[PDB]
C-alpha cells in the first residue's frame, strides 16, 4: 500500500458529470417504476403461449361456433417462433417449448385454423421429443409438466397426430404422472385450497368439477392461473371465472401470462434487487411505497405471488418477512408456521420455485432476534434443504448451468448476513445480476420491471462514483497519517486504509466523509496505544502515561519518556479535534464526554497491563468487565457516529445506542469484537473459562464462548433494526462496522481493499 499505490489512483468518475449521469437514470428508473407501485400497471409480465392457447379455447358464450376470445387465436397464429415452437425467443427451455406447442397446436385444430403453423408445431414437438435419450436430458420442467404432458398428449392421440406416443420417455412421464397421482388426497382438494389448483387442466378426470368452486380464489381465478381457471370455465360456465378471464384479457390485451396477479412477489422482487445491487439510498420513498403496500396485505397466514392467493406460497413470504424486517416494519417469524406438518415441508413442487423458496428461508433465518427459536430451526432446515439441494441431478441441467444455480446456492451457504462487507456484497451482485433472468412457472417468463438494463447500469456507474470519491478520500488520509507523527512509532504496523476500508466499506455514504476520516485518525492513534500498552513499554512507564491521561495537562508530559511525551501529545489533538468537530455537529458541550470514554479506554487497558505484569488469570466475568471497556471500540465508535453529517444525537437519544454496562449497540459491538477476537487467534477468554472450569476442556470453553457470542449477534440485530427515535443513520453505522468487523475474525484483508477500493467495475 502506502502513499504511493494511492496517490497513483486516478479517479475517473469522480467528475460532476458522472454524478449528473446517475441522476438521470436515477428518475428514468423511477418513472419505469411508477406504474408498478403507484400506478395500475402492476404485475408487467411476458405472455405465456401456453395459457393464451387455453384461453383461446373457450367457445362464445353466445353459443356461436366461436371463440369468446378470437383475439388469443390472433395472437397464436402470428407469434410462433422460426422452429415451429411457441415460447420466449431468447431462452430454449425443452419442456417449456414442448408443452406451449402442443397447446397451440390443439387449440388451432379445434378451431380448425392454422394449418401451417400446425404441421410446423407437430414437425417441433416430434423432432425435440427424438433427441431425448434419457432423463438427464429433459432439462429442467415447468412447473405440473409430468402431470399436464401426458394427458395433453392423450388429447392429442385421440385426433390421431403424427407424434410418437410410443417413446420411452413418454412412457416414463406417464409412470411418473401416474405416482405424483397416487400420493394426492381427492376429498382435500375441495376443501382446503393447493397448488394442484394452478394446473386443473391437466387432471380433467380426476376432478368433480361441481365441488371446486369452494376453493376458487376471490377474483374468481384457480390459484392465479388463467389456464386452469379457463378450464373450470369451460366445464362450469361458472361467472367469476369468465370475470377473471375478461380481467387479464382487458389488461394485457390479446394474450395471457402463467400467472396473475403478481403484484406481492414483483413489488419484493424490485426491492430485493434494488437493495442488492447498492442503489436503495436513491429510491426509498419508492421502496417505502412498495413494501408499505406488502405490509398492508401481510397477514398471520403468509402471503402468496399475489394479494388473492387463497394459499400462502413460501417463497414470496420469506422474502416479505426479510425485506419487511430489515425496513424496520413489525413482523413476527410465527409466519413460518404455515409451512409446518406435525416440522417443515417444501420440496414439493417445481424445482426452481423449491430452491428458491428455501434460499429466501435461508435469508430470512438469518434476521432472527432473541428468543426466536423458529428462526434458529428455519435456519436448519433450509441449509440441510440447500446442502442436499446441490447434490441433486436437476441442479446441473443445461438450465441451472446457464444461470449458475449451484454457483449461487453454494454462495449463499457460504455467506452470513453477518458477517458481510456492504459495499463487496454489492459489487459482487452487480456481477452477477442479469437484465434478461428468465424464471420459470407453468412456462418461461420474465419480469421487466425486476430485470432490466437501467437497474444494471446504475448499479455499475453508482458503484464507481462512489469508490472514486473514497479514493480521493484515501488520499487524505494517507498524507494526514504520515505528516501525523504516528509513523514514528515503529513497534507499531501503519494500517491506515485497513481502518478506512472498517468504515468505508459499511458507511460510504458521500456526505459522511468527516466521519470516516475522524474514525480512521482514531483508529490510527489505538493501535500505537495497543501495542504500547501490551507489547512495547513497561508497566512503570505505562502507569505514567495513564496518569498522564487521567490529568489532561500537555505540560505535565515532562515527566514521561521521549516516545510517550510525542504519543501523548498526538492523542491530545486527535481527541480534540475529534471533540470540537462532534460539538460542532450536535450543538451541544461533547469534550467531557469523550474525555470521559478516552479514560475509561486506557484505565482498563492499564488494568491488563498490569494483569499481564503480575501473570494474573481473571475469572470470565471480570475479564469480559475489562475486555469491553479496554477494547476500545466504544470510543472509536462515537468518534464517528458523533460527526455524521445532519445526524443529530442528543444525550438522551445517544444513551440508547452508547451505555456502558448496559447491552446496546456500542456495548454488543464491544462485547461482538473482544469474543469473534479470541475465537479466531485462539489471556483469553477460553483461557479464563478454563480456569474457572479447571475439569471442562478446551472446545467445551471455546463452544461456551459461542453461547455467549450468537444470543450477543441476536441481540445487536434487534438494536438495530428496532424502531426508535435515533437517527437510523447513525445506528446503521454502528451496526455496519459490526459487519465489517465480524468479516475481519471468522492476507485477505488486503484483498478485500482491493475488491472494495482500488478496482473499479468495468463499464
Ligand atoms: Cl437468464
Amino acid at each position: 500500500w502506502g502513499y504511493d499505490l494511492v496517490h497513483s489512483l486516478k479517479s475517473p468518475y469522480i467528475d460532476s458529470s458522472y454524478r449528473e449521469r446517475a441522476e438521470v437514470l436515477v428518475s428514468e428508473i423511477k418513472a419505469m417504476l411508477n406504474p408498478a407501485i403507484t400506478g395500475d400497471g402492476e404485475s408487467m409480465i411476458t405472455p405465456s403461449a401456453y395459457d393464451t392457447a387455453w384461453v383461446a379455447r373457450v367457445p362464445a358464450i353466445d353459443g356461436s361456433a366461436r371463440p369468446q376470445f378470437p383475439q388469443t387465436v390472433d395472437w397464436i397464429l402470428k407469434n410462433q417462433l422460426k422452429d415451429g415452437s411457441w415460447g420466449i425467443q431468447s431462452h430454449f427451455l425443452l419442456s417449456d417449448r414442448l408443452l406451449a406447442t402442443l397447446s397451440c397446436v390443439l387449440v388451432l385444430l379445434k378451431w380448425n385454423v392454422g394449418d401451417l403453423q400446425v404441421e410446423q408445431g407437430i414437425e417441433f414437438i416430434k423432432s425435440n421429443l427424438e433427441l431425448v435419450k434419457d432423463e438427464t436430458d429433459q432439462d429442467s420442467l415447468v412447473t405440473d409438466f409430468e402431470i399436464i404432458f401426458p394427458s395433453l398428449l392423450r388429447e392429442a392421440q385421440s385426433l390421431r397426430l403424427g407424434l410418437p406416443y410410443d417413446l420411452p420417455y413418454i412412457h416414463l412421464l406417464q409412470t411418473k404422472r401416474q405416482e405424483r397421482l397416487a400420493k394426492l388426497s381427492r376429498e382435500e382438494i375441495y376443501a382446503v385450497p393447493s397448488p394442484l389448483l394452478y394446473s386443473l387442466e391437466g387432471i380433467q378426470d380426476i376432478v368433480e368439477w361441481e365441488r371446486i368452486m369452494e376453493v376458487q380464489s376471490q377474483d374468481g381465478s384457480f390459484l392465479s392461473s388463467p389456464a386452469s381457471t379457463a378450464c373450470v370455465f369451460m366445464h362450469t360456465g361458472d361467472a367469476k371465472c369468465l370475470e377473471f378471464l375478461n380481467s387479464v384479457m382487458i389488461k394485457f390485451g390479446n394474450f395471457v401470462p402463467c400467472l396473475y396477479p403478481v403484484d406481492l412477489l414483483e413489488r419484493l422482487l424490485i426491492v430485493d434487487n434494488i437493495v442488492r445491487l447498492g442503489i436503495y439510498r436513491h429510491f426509498e420513498k419508492e421502496i417505502k411505497e412498495a413494501l408499505d403496500y406488502v405490509y398492508r396485505h401481510w397477514n398471520e397466514r403468509g402471503i402468496g405471488w399475489g394479494r388473492l392467493n387463497p394459499i400462502a406460497d413460501l417463497e414470496t413470504t420469506a422474502l416479505g418477512f426479510r425485506l419487511l424486517r430489515l425496513h424496520r416494519y413489525n413482523v413476527s417469524p410465527a409466519i413460518f408456521d404455515n409451512f409446518k406438518d406435525a416440522k417443515f415441508i417444501c420440496s414439493t413442487g417445481q424445482f426452481n420455485k423449491d430452491v428458491a423458496s428455501m434460499l429466501n428461508l435461508y435469508r430470512a433465518s438469518q434476521l432472527a432476534f432473541p428468543g426466536e427459536n423458529i428462526l434458529d430451526e428455519a435456519k436448519s432446515f433450509a441449509t440441510k434443504y440447500l446442502r442436499e439441494a446441490l447434490e441433486k441431478s436437476e441442479t446441473s441441467s443445461a438450465w441451472n448451468n446457464k444461470q449458475n444455480l449451484s454457483q449461487e446456492i453454494k454462495y449463499a451457504l457460504k455467506t452470513s448476513w453477518h458477517a458481510s462487507v456492504p459495499r463487496v456484497e454489492a459489487k459482487r451482485y452487480c456481477q452477477v445480476y442479469r437484465p434478461d433472468y428468465a424464471r420459470i412457472a407453468k412456462c418461461v417468463y420474465k419480469l421487466p420491471y425486476v430485470n432490466n438494463e437501467k437497474f444494471l447500469e446504475l448499479g455499475k456507474l453508482d458503484f464507481n462514483i462512489i469508490q472514486s470519491i473514497h479514493q480521493e478520500e484515501m488520499k487524505n488520509v494517507t498524507s494526514w497519517f504520515r505528516d501525523s507523527g504516528l509513523p514514528l512509532f515503529t513497534f507499531a504496523r501503519e494500517r491506515p486504509l485497513e481502518f478506512y476500508f472498517l468504515v468505508a466499506a459499511g458507511t460510504y455514504e458521500p456526505q459522511y466523509a468527516k466521519c470516516r476520516f475522524l474514525f480512521t485518525k482514531v483508529a490510527c492513534l489505538q493501535t500505537v496505544l495497543d501495542d504500547m500498552y501490551d507489547t512495547y513499554g513497561t508497566l512503570d512507564e505505562l502507569k505514567l502515561f495513564t496518569e498522564a491521561v487521567r490529568r489532561w495537562d500537555l505540560s505535565f508530559t515532562e515527566n514521561l519518556p521521549d516516545y510517550m511525551k510525542l504519543c501523548y501529545q498526538i492523542y491530545y489533538d486527535i481527541v480534540h479535534e475529534v471533540a470540537w468537530e462532534a460539538e460542532k455537529e450536535q450543538g451541544r458541550e461533547l469534550v467531557s464526554f469523550f474525555r470521559k470514554g478516552w479514560e475509561d479506554y486506557l484505565l482498563g487497558y492499564y488494568e491488563e497491563a498490569e494483569w499481564l505484569a503480575a501473570e494474573y488469570v481473571p475469572t470470565l466475568d471480570e475479564y469480559i468487565k475489562n475486555g469491553i471497556t479496554s477494547i476500545g471500540q466504544r470510543i472509536l465508535l462515537l468518534s464517528g457516529v458523533l460527526i455524521m453529517d445532519g445526524q443529530l444525537l442528543s444525550q438522551e437519544a445517544l444513551e440508547k445506542v452508547d451505555y456502558p454496562g448496559r447491552r446496546v449497540l456500542t456495548e454488543l459491538n464491544s462485547l461482538i469484537s473482544r469474543l469473534a477476537d479470541d475465537t479466531k487467534t485462539y489471556a483469553s477468554s477460553i483461557e479464563c473459562y478454563m480456569k474457572d472450569h479447571p475439569e471442562c476442556t478446551e472446545e467445551e470453553a471455546l463452544d461456551h464462548i459461542y453461547s455467549i457470542l450468537e444470543p450477543a449477534v441476536k441481540e445487536l440485530t434487534r438494536e438495530f433494526l428496532k424502531p426508535d427515535d435515533v437517527p437510523f443513520a447513525c445506528k446503521k453505522m454502528l451496526f455496519e462496522e459490526t459487519r465489517v468487523t465480524m468479516v475481519i475474525f471468522k492476507l485477505e484483508v488486503k484483498d478485500h481493499i482491493k475488491e472494495c477500493l482500488i478496482e473499479p467495475l468495468p463499464l
